[PDB]
RNA sequence: GGGGGGGGGGGGUUGUUUUUUU
């Protein structure tokens, strides 16, 4: 029975752990370098209110009124339902200090009230003293809103007109005054580091507020907490009609005011009404957390038995007969299928939007309806819509078609938001959407396909029905549609805080706790106590919760602070440019692109480009510098590149703006004496790719995986100190890796979608850990003498190097500690960069092999 | 635990939501 196999597997387990302490690294250096390491170690230890220009604008407004094309866009604005409440918006806003707008889908509040506040100011004579900012939460969004605003105002955007955007590297700034900026939320919050009081600004909006974004969130909490200070100051906040009252609570019962939407009607099915319509007959017979989710997942199966009779009378019994085969946990694509052919057959003409939560549910669902014999034709286009996949299909799905085809849709959640195709009539939405929730206790990250929300299924009703009237089918029956959240948990409480925190303490925001408490919807106790944990953990800040040199520069970087810690650890190092790039991808996105099909050629195109530095940061590496060379031979060449490797040329522009901008921050706070991040006075270790290894350990250090090479196949199991036995992604280029010179490995993310996946993995090196990691101890098991670093990264060594590498890392976090305190470029002639060149040394030469 | 048996089927299994930073 089981007793033998336990005995059997007990005796096969203790055999592998005493296999374990027998494959250690061999942590050893030649007598040369400990002679030299003996030697430096001895020496060492021993606006305003101008009349004229508002004269000046008044008689532009009264002369420009007659010109064509504003008349024709007064024309086109008259449509809009918020021009009805104009002399209601203007006398709302001016008479309170904070108003809270509610608006349907195309009301067009975005860009009216804005516009409403400017004109009223500028025709009154006082047009010289307004100061219009409009944070929005996405960069297309404020992009698309400021040319808009500038259009029906007949001007160009920026170029010193009244209408202007700024976003991250990426500015068209207006007039400054008589002046609308549609800037990001986090473009504010940068202000306040300078200009904590916002003076030159006199109204500021907040708009898609019902959308709980965490800038959004820290910018509403910072504006209440400052009204006092600024008496004239005027805020407006917009939000989505659902729960708007909540805001205006939050803000002392504000004033609230409404504008009533102008949809096209659209038709609401459910999962019942498909079932009957459709006549779908189920093919496959083999049909054989906590909080908040234990009610809900509750109350369904108190009233499953109650509900599920009322189907019985009105509608036929093989509705009732598939509704309740039907299971959770899955999106049935065989339905989708049947639904998309019954609309294809005998529906009038119109575009197919599909929602679906994942990439795996759009692939299967492609195939399922190109294996098909009608989909295959020339009558039918099929597009899958998800960030990953190239943007020539996102350029293809816009396009108008011609009324004998029809246009299938197949997509996440990002054409919900981002992505409009105005075009779309009939909508599948597939009540499943991708969360993430961070569990503090076990300090992990997890994804899982949940239920979607009132909102995210009101906008995507919305989606239809813009041109002409649309339908709207739902997956999920009546009792989970009135079971639903009615919105979704704002990131606030489903994301760490440590930049959040950080970025408190760089605002003089007072303390953490404080701040953070006085939110709207305020995060747990245990998750910043974490935080703060990490933030002194990490040396950001000391005991009493102040900013350590250290902590001011993680502060002043916009990336997360282990990513600043890496910058500035490979601009002390001069590796400036490989470490900017790993930076650059581990804070936006990685450049790789799959498109569907083609997933496979993906992953070894993939693991081409990693060469055999068994690491994914490298090959991002790798990646760039390949981009970067295609340029010198033209952009054909560069497509081609892009087009072969599957990359994305536009996250490529992306991350060569941010290692820019990284090099400029750097170049400020005097680590750096240039601005190129390709200077070789910066990048004299730029070439090596140890140390770039070395700096990565650097940055992101309590994040070590560790190798256990089994045998049979020999397939390889990694293991985690806190979260236990965890897996390689199979995008990663290590999912069949299985010569490892060193049994560790770095990792940046780790999430846990159905087991423990370390997304992107870096195989590390022994004095990686020596050097840049946690404590170092000199103990003895038994016979072997061995050298660990946090009591569990255990090295082979003998007693005196082990001894003398300890005392050189005490030396190397001195010098570490007075280099961030007072930052200079490291000058490389032996008066005291011997400290850091011995390492330097070591990590270049000592390591071979196991 | 293995491919010591077919004494059981007690253990052998699992790919990527959307965004943001003078």
């Amino acid at each position: 029975g089981r007793e033998i196999g336990l005995w059997y597997a007990k005796k096969q387990g203790q055999k592998n752990k005493e296999a374990e302490r027998q494959e250690r690294a061999v942590v050893h250096m030649d007598e040369r370098r400990e002679e030299q390491i003996v030697q430096l170690l001895h020496s060492v230890q021993t606006n305003e209110p101008d009349a004229t220009l508002d004269q000046q604008l008044l008689e532009d407004l009264q002369k420009k009124k007659t010109d064509l094309r504003y008349i024709e866009m007064q024309r086109f604005r008259e449509k809009l339902p918020s021009y009805g409440m104009q002399k209601e918006l203007v006398n709302m806003i001016d008479n309170h200090q904070v108003t809270v707008i509610s608006g349907e889908t195309g009301c067009g509040k975005t860009t009216q009230v804005t516009q409403f506040i400017l004109d009223n100011y500028i025709e009154r004579g006082k047009g010289s003293a307004c100061r219009i900012v409009c944070t929005q939460p996405r960069r297309i969004s404020a992009i698309s809103v400021a040319e808009r605003v500038a259009a029906e105002r007949a001007e160009s955007c920026g170029n010193g007109n009244s209408t202007g955007y700024q976003i991250r590297l990426q500015s068209r700034l207006p007039r400054k005054q008589g002046s609308i900026l549609y800037c990001t939320t986090g473009i504010i919050l940068q202000w306040l580091q300078s200009d904590p009081h916002l003076s030159s600004v006199s109204h500021i909006v907040l708009d898609e507020i019902h959308e709980r974004n965490l800038q959004s969130d820290v910018l509403m909490t910072v504006v209440k907490d400052l009204l006092s200070y600024r008496p004239d100051l005027k805020v407006v906040l917009m939000s989505a009609t659902l729960n708007a009252e909540k805001f205006s609570e939050y803000f002392g019962n504000c004033p609230m005011i409404h504008i009533p939407g102008f949809t096209f009607p659209v038709v609401e099915y459910l999962l019942e009404d498909i079932i009957e319509k459709i006549r779908y007959v189920p093919e496959q017979k083999e049909h054989r957390n906590r909080q908040e989710k234990e009610e809900k997942e509750a109350i369904y199966k108190e009233r499953w038995p109650g509900y599920l009779r009322e189907l019985r009378q009105r509608y036929s019994a093989s509705t009732v007969d598939v509704v309740e085969m039907m299971d959770d946990e899955k999106v049935d694509l065989n339905l989708i299928a049947a639904l998309i052919r019954y609309i294809v057959l005998e529906e009038e003409d119109g575009a197919i939007l599909v929602f679906l939560p994942g990439w795996d549910n759009i692939s299967t669902l492609h195939d399922l309806l190109m294996s098909q014999v009608m989909f295959k034709s020339d009558k039918f286009i099929i597009i899958p819509l998800h960030s990953l996949m190239p943007t020539v299909n996102q350029t293809q799905v816009f396009k108008r078609t011609p009324p004998g085809v029809r246009k299938i849709v197949i997509a996440t959640n990002i054409a919900e938001t981002s992505i409009t195709i105005d075009d779309v009539v009939y909508v599948i939405d597939g009540g499943k959407i991708k969360e993430t929730h961070f569990d503090t206790q076990n300090n992990i990250s997890t994804m899982s396909a949940e239920w979607v929300s009132k909102a995210n299924a009101k906008q995507r009703k919305g989606r239809a029905g813009r041109v002409q009237p649309g339908h709207c089918y739902h997956l999920y029956n009546s009792l989970r549609a009135s079971l639903l959240d009615d919105y979704q948990l704002p990131e606030i409480l489903r994301t760490p805080l440590e930049e959040l925190c950080l970025q408190i303490k760089i605002l003089r925001l007072g303390g953490i706790a404080h701040f953070l408490s006085r939110l709207m919807d305020p995060p747990s106790n245990e998750a910043v106590l974490l935080s703060i944990k990490h933030l002194m953990e990490l040396n950001a800040l000391d005991k009493q919760e102040e900013l350590t040199p250290l902590g001011v520069h993680l502060a002043r970087l916009p990336v997360e602070p282990h990513i600043g810690k890496m910058i500035l650890f490979g601009a002390l190092f001069c590796c400036l440019d490989p470490v900017l790039t790993i930076a650059a991808s581990l804070s936006f996105k990685d450049p790789f692109v799959i498109p569907l099909g083609k997933e496979k050629v993906a992953d070894a195109r993939r693991k081409e480009l990693a060469k055999d530095t068994k690491s994914d940061h490298l090959t991002v590496v790798n990646a760039f510098k390949g981009w970067e060379k295609a340029k010198q031979r033209g952009f054909r060449y560069e497509k081609d590149y892009c087009w072969e490797y599957f990359l994305s040329s536009n996250t490529l522009q992306m991350l060569h703006n941010m290692k820019g901008q990284f090099a400029e921050h750097l170049l400020g706070a005097g680590f750096v004496s240039s601005r190129n991040p390709q200077d070789p006075e910066s990048n004299i270790n730029s070439d090596n790719e140890k140390i770039i290894k070395a700096v990565i350990c650097a940055g992101l250090y309590p994040k070590v995986a560790k190798i256990r090479l089994n045998l049979g196949r020999k397939m390889v199991k990694v293991y985690t100190k806190t979260d236990g036995v965890v897996a390689i992604h199979p995008k990663s280029v290590n999912v069949e890796q299985t010569e490892f010179n060193y049994n560790w490995l770095i990792y940046h993310l780790k999430m846990r979608t159905s087991s423990i996946y370390l997304y992107d993995c870096t195989e590390v090196s022994p004095y990686c850990l020596l050097f840049f990691g946690g404590d170092i101890s000199i103990q003895k098991d038994n016979d072997q003498e061995t050298i660990a670093v946090d009591e569990w990264i255990i090295f082979q060594s003998p007693a005196r190097i082990a001894h003398l590498v300890k005392e050189l890392r005490k030396e190397l976090d001195i010098l570490l500690q007075e280099k961030i305190e007072s930052p200079h470029p490291v000058d490389w002639k032996d008066t005291k960069s011997r400290d850091c060149a011995v390492l330097s040394a070591i990590i270049d030469l000592i390591k071979t092999q196991e």
